[PDB]
């Protein structure tokens, strides 16, 4: 299988409520068809391990951005960014993971507020690495 | 075929003209020979999946820093980094592009300017992910 | 072969002396059993090409974060983050190396302190990528 995405968004996301899930509006690739831009969630189409990396810009406002790298309702891995300026500031992480066929993987807005615009700052990607 | 580049600049970059490609004169590995140094271009060898990565250190000057990842003209995604201390900081990013042979992919320094130094902060790489 | 790792610190790290090689005490896969989560050393089992990438939060305190990437005794790239409020910030990179069998590769606190939660901000994770 050939499974792989490459997403950002162009729009900022300010939801005004905690924990939320974060859409990706645009794709650079799809292969494999797995990220739904709308929940922004990867669903897994074979078992295997899985490569994930995120930067995400925040909002030049004073709340921290926390921002969490979901598999199905477990943190994996988090990150975290501020200025008090304040300025923007870029949360990022990376995960090798395990998946199962039918998990999802998708990233939470804990806290804080996401600038998005047509340079696309704001990014999610994962790829297959090892298929079981 | 087994295409990889790691490189990472050792000397700072401060032009004095915005929208600057970035050459970086340091590799670890050009495996497939595509990473030329002296104008800081991949290009694509073979159509097909290719993940890259960067991580740009910025001087501690007041001067944001402003990076696009480029593939021909257009830019794919974008980093930002500032601190008004002005201390220094990190603008990064990644991204999974679909190329096709002859594609030239580049890191621009719209803004800003770069720390280069013999700890190689300031990286670029990439790598083949799927081949056609 | 099938070989990946991908580590979290889920305490603090402040030894009070520079220079420290940096443990990892969670692991979320560790293909090939190549990766010490006591040592926080990868060891290569089979020369190759290698991908890596660490992320990793700094302790809110007026003392900087410098990590290395390390291979063997010498310094690949490096990462630094700072913030004067003092609130935390994140060092990160990522390299691709040519690595022999034996060949270890490990992260370095030159200076400062490192956050560590359960909610796994401080990373570092690799990956086989071309096998000799
Ligand atoms: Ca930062």
């Amino acid at each position: 299988l050939r499974v792989a995405f490459s997403a950002a968004r162009t729009a900022n996301f300010a939801p005004g409520t905690l924990d939320q899930p974060i859409a990706f509006d645009l794709l650079h690739t799809n292969l494999g068809d797995m990220f739904d831009t709308g929940s922004g969630r990867f669903t897994c189409p074979a078992t295997g391990a899985y490569v994930f990396i995120f930067h995400i810009l925040k909002l030049a406002i004073s709340v921290p951005l926390y921002i969490n790298l979901m598999r199905n309702e477990e943190v994996m891995v988090s990150a975290y960014a501020n200025d008090g300026a304040p300025d923007h500031e870029t949360a990022s992480n990376h995960a090798v993971l395990q998946l199962f066929q039918g998990d999802q993987v998708w990233l939470r807005l804990h806290r804080g507020a996401i600038y998005g615009s047509s340079w696309k700052y704001s990014t999610f990607s994962g790829f297959l690495l090892y298929q079981d």
